[PDB]
């Protein structure tokens, strides 16, 4: 679950960011949920020091997503705290 966290440690108030999620359509939250297990699984593989090609290839093999698309998003959510990653995926360009 994107449970609901300890809204305690943050120089920025997310109510605005999470209000956006609450008002987002079901399809948008659903899309973010689909991309959340792929980005999270990739982090575990990089932690084990697996080659990026093999790490992304394995993820692209198990998940039907573009390896190039997932890599761009993985670095983009790096600056965002993991708990807000679900909200960051809602905000697409």
């Amino acid at each position: 679950m994107i449970a609901r966290p300890t809204l305690e440690a943050h120089d920025y108030d997310r109510e605005a960011l999470w209000s956006k999620w609450d008002n987002a359509s079901d399809s948008q939250r659903r899309l973010a949920e689909k991309w959340l297990p792929a980005v999270q699984a990739a982090d575990e593989m990089l932690n084990q020091g697996i080659s990026t090609k093999t790490a992304f290839a394995t993820v692209a093999g198990h998940y039907q997503v573009s390896a190039s698309t997932l890599r761009d998003k993985y670095y983009q959510v790096q600056k965002f705290a993991k708990p807000d990653w679900a909200a960051a995926l809602v905000d697409g360009r």
